[PDB]
């Protein structure tokens, strides 16, 4: 089996799977909707509850699987618990992240686009303070780009160069893939992640900087920094915090497990597993929340950029974020920086969400890792036409696979290494080689707390939140996709058998 190299090409390949879009534009938008301080209480406490021992289980399943030569949660979960139940319910795992990249790698595909216009200089032009004047052809700008409907029909028309664009970018994944873990994906996150962190300080101190009549960057600062206990008993800011939890740390995607298992046997996992997503929160609180935030409070205020927020969620990241950018000089460069820190951060997390289903062909089926790398790019890249040409089907697909799927499979996950395979095997597998220990007080966390935690959260929303016709072609569609990996198992567990 392929390991990593180095410790510390673990610990980047790692912090670039969750290092991501997520930091960058879902956040942001999720803390501004939800009260700025008022979210990150509930943030925390999440991180504390659900974030930090889910992921110290991830890393074990992984580490476990792979030294028996399983990357994926169909055989992870039977080899946890022998049962014919534990491989349909691991077809998640390679659900999840493959519904998630069909769509995460198109929005990936657009921050590149961006950056290559953004550079060239191809941007729209705002009249030379009038604000719908300024925001409207950066809207249009983003809209030509993606063919947003512009009567009744829920049909999209990307343009042209958006779509040789989302070519370029499938293209660019497969040659990172295809030369495998040591030399593609660490190679990789060597280059990518001191880039990507280098890019973002740089953001956030020229954004820092900003100053008009309607506020400064440090009124970003206070509205994302200042606690409202007000809303903490309210359980919309609760179901936001732990959503973003979830996505941000890749949990419940299938996504760490599949690295984890590149980790050798005896290596540690509880040092390495706390501080990739130690780094990962330091881009998504420090980096993250002071880049778009703040820059438009400072033009806006704090009401304006609430509502720009809640508006959509490419809002701010592509159209907001360059407008104010182009009214500052050398402002279309600054967007192209942007647009280049998106990229790279989207670039390192999509291969970690392809690279379960890639995991899944190698082990399973004995695929080459060329011949599994180039199947699963066409399924994402067929696939993704849903995403590209039908309306709201990003949204379908975010919420079954990437909202709703990873909390269920979180929970999932943690109930069979946990309550099944055992409590005291699996907390001497996470602990096992370590060169820190997991404090005694997270067992009855990840026993009793987070499972408790995260089947009321469930309770709640399956009660309290749960369309045009349309959202059913997208909901067959990965049905169907869940029905083909099901078949895929299937065929895995006969070629086993002879
Ligand atoms: C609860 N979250 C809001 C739904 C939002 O989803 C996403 C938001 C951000 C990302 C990103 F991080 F960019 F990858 C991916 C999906 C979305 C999806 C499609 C259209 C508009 C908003
Ligand atoms: C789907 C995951 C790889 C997403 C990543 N953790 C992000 O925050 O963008
Ligand atoms: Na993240
Ligand atoms: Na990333």
């Amino acid at each position: 089996r392929e390991h990593w190299a180095t410790r510390l090409g673990l610990i980047l390949a790692m912090a670039g799977n969750a290092v991501g879009l997520g930091n960058f534009l879902r956040f942001p938008v999720q803390a501004a909707e939800n009260g700025g301080g008022a979210f990150m209480i509930p943030y925390i406490i999440a991180f504390l509850l659900v974030g930090i021992p889910l992921m110290w289980i991830e890393w074990a399943m992984g580490r476990y699987g792979g030294a028996q030569g399983h990357g994926t949660t169909p055989a992870i979960f039977y080899l946890l618990w022998r049962n014919r139940f534990a491989k349909i319910l691991g077809v998640f795992g390679l659900w999840i992240p493959l519904v998630v990249a069909i769509y995460y790698v198109y929005i990936e595909s657009w921050t590149l686009g961006f950056a290559i216009k953004f550079l060239v200089g191809l941007v729209p032009e705002p009249p030379p303070t009038d604000p719908d004047s300024i925001l409207r052809p950066f809207k249009e700008f983003l809209y030509s780009y993606i063919g947003v409907p512009k009567g009744d029909e829920p049909i999209l028309k990307p343009s042209l160069f958006a779509y040789i664009v989302f070519l370029i970018t499938m293209f660019i994944n497969v040659s990172i893939l295809i030369r495998g873990i040591s030399k593609g994906i660490e190679r990789f996150a060597k280059i990518a992640m001191p880039t990507l962190f280098i890019l973002a300080v740089f953001l956030v101190i020229r954004v820092f900087l900003l100053e008009t009549p309607n506020g400064t960057a440090a009124d970003g600062l206070n509205f994302l920094w200042t606690p409202d206990f007000e809303k903490l008993k309210d359980p919309g800011v609760w179901i936001a915090a732990v959503g973003q939890i979830f996505f941000t740390l890749s949990l419940g995607f299938g996504a760490i497990i599949t690295y984890a298992s590149y980790v050798r046997k005896d290596q540690d996992i509880v040092l390495s597993g706390l501080t990739a997503a130690t780094l990962n929160e330091k881009a998504e609180v420090i980096l993250g929340g002071s880049i778009s935030i703040p820059a438009a409070v400072a033009f806006f205020g704090v009401a304006n950029a609430v509502a720009i927020a809640k508006a959509g969620a490419f809002n701010l990241g592509f159209i907001t974020l360059p407008a104010i950018f182009s009214q500052t000089a050398g402002g279309t460069f600054l967007g192209f920086l942007w647009f280049f820190l998106l990229f790279f951060a989207g670039l390192t997390s999509s291969i970690a969400i392809m690279q379960p289903m890639i995991a899944f062909l190698e082990d399973e089926l004995k695929l080459s890792r060329k011949h599994a790398v180039l199947w699963t790019a066409a399924i994402v890249f067929f696939s993704a036409h849903l995403v590209m040409f039908l309306n709201k089907s990003l949204d379908e697909m975010d919420f079954w696979a990437g909202t709703i799927g990873v909390v269920f499979f979180g929970l999932t996950e943690l109930i069979i290494f946990f309550w099944i395979f055992g409590a005291d095997k699996a907390w001497e597998e996470i602990n096992r080689g370590g060169i820190i220990k997991v404090p005694r007080i997270y067992y009855y966390v990840m026993r009793y707390i987070t499972p408790a935690f995260l089947a009321v959260l469930l309770v709640v929303w399956a009660r309290e939140y749960i369309t045009h016709w349309t959202v059913w072609i997208t909901r067959f569609y990965i049905i169907g996709l869940f029905l083909f990996l099901t078949f895929l198992v299937f065929l895995a567990e006969r070629r086993r058998n002879h």
